[PDB]
């Protein structure tokens, strides 16, 4: 089996991105937030504390004729960014683009952090890490591409996200005609549970490639590129006026300013970053001062190849019994 469905982003900056996806008997459509980052597939629900929700659509089991409740079964995630959600689990079929998995936990939020309720246009978020992650207990759950896996014609889903445009999520093949040249892949480490690699290396603009190793995750969850302060730095210092604000939390640019382009090394390959991709505009609405795409790891712990990078790239997460991840241009 295969599936393919679009995603879309949820706003003009790319803040992130939404795929519908198809929950119980009948379909009920929710627009999920698609997660490298995460291994928890949850959703607003009838649950919801009312409070708490704000616009999203809901899932309501009680009118889905294949839900049934995982008896005992809670989960809680606490995010990266200080993002929170929490609630009880359900099983139930799930689509994807046409890809159908029976039987998946769909868990169900009774309480959601303010960032959750102030973004109406996200009705859950479907986890893409490894299931290690997964925060159901006492029994730990299994992502949707985990559960589809076995169906699949092959074990692979990959990530064509847009730049100010709508992109593709596919499921079991890799659409040759959706990238230029060939697919670089390169080793994964699955000890943290995350999508974890080694980059060989950055230039900004048109300077000279510096050869050395980031290690990082592939997170479409994360909107932006967190890399170490050294690159940044380097980074920022091409474009004048650009500086560290303590205030703001990172680095802001005068507006007016045409950002570089940012280069990231996989393997012997290069993915180019136009330097439009990490324009975050205003800070505030009217401001001349400019959010930039490009961020210190520093205070994170792990550098993170977010929708700023993961964009410029069609993007292959091989789930093989030993998973690779491959980059192509596009
Ligand atoms: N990947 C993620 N998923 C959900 C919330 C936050 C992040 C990243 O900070």
């Amino acid at each position: 089996s295969t599936g393919s469905a679009t995603t879309t982003p949820i706003d003009s900056l790319d803040d992130a991105y939404i795929t519908p996806v198809q929950i119980g008997t009948p379909a009920q459509t929710l627009n999920l937030d698609f997660d490298t980052g995460s291994s928890d597939l949850w959703v607003f629900s009838s649950e919801t504390t009312a409070s708490e929700v704000d616009g999203q659509t809901i899932y309501t089991p009680s009118k889905s004729t294949t839900a049934k409740l995982l008896s005992g079964a809670t989960w809680s995630i606490s995010y990266g960014d200080g993002s929170s959600s929490s609630g009880d689990v359900y099983t139930d079929t799930v689509s994807v683009g046409g890809l159908t998995v029976t039987g998946q936990a769909v868990e169900s939020a009774k309480k959601v952090s303010s960032s959750f309720t102030e973004d109406s246009t996200i009705d859950g978020l479907l986890g893409l890490a490894f299931s290690t992650l997964n925060t159901v207990s006492p029994t730990q759950q299994k992502t949707f591409f985990d559960n589809a896996k076995a169906s699949l014609d092959s074990p692979v889903f990959t990530a064509d996200l847009g730049y100010h445009a709508p992109g593709t999520y596919n499921f079991g093949f890799i659409d040759t005609t959706a990238y230029t040249g060939s697919i670089t892949y390169t080793a994964v480490s699955t000890k943290q549970g995350f999508w974890e690699w080694t980059s060989t290396g950055y230039a900004v603009g048109s300077g000279t490639f510096k050869s050395t190793s980031i290690d990082g995750i592939a997170d479409t969850g994360t909107t932006l590129l967190y890399l170490p302060a050294t690159v940044v730095s380097a980074y920022w210092a091409q474009v004048s006026g650009a500086k560290s604000s303590s205030s703001v939390g990172g680095y802001v640019f005068p507006c007016s300013a045409t950002l570089p382009s940012f280069t990231f090394g996989v393997g012997s390959a290069r993915i180019v970053i136009p330097g439009d991709y990490i324009d975050f505009g205003p800070i505030s609405t009217g401001s001349s001062s400019c959010f930039g795409g490009i961020q210190s790891s520093a205070g994170i712990g792990i550098n993170i190849f977010g929708d700023v990078a993961l964009k410029a790239a069609f993007v292959v997460f091989n789930g093989a019994t030993t998973p690779t991840l491959g980059f192509a241009s596009k």
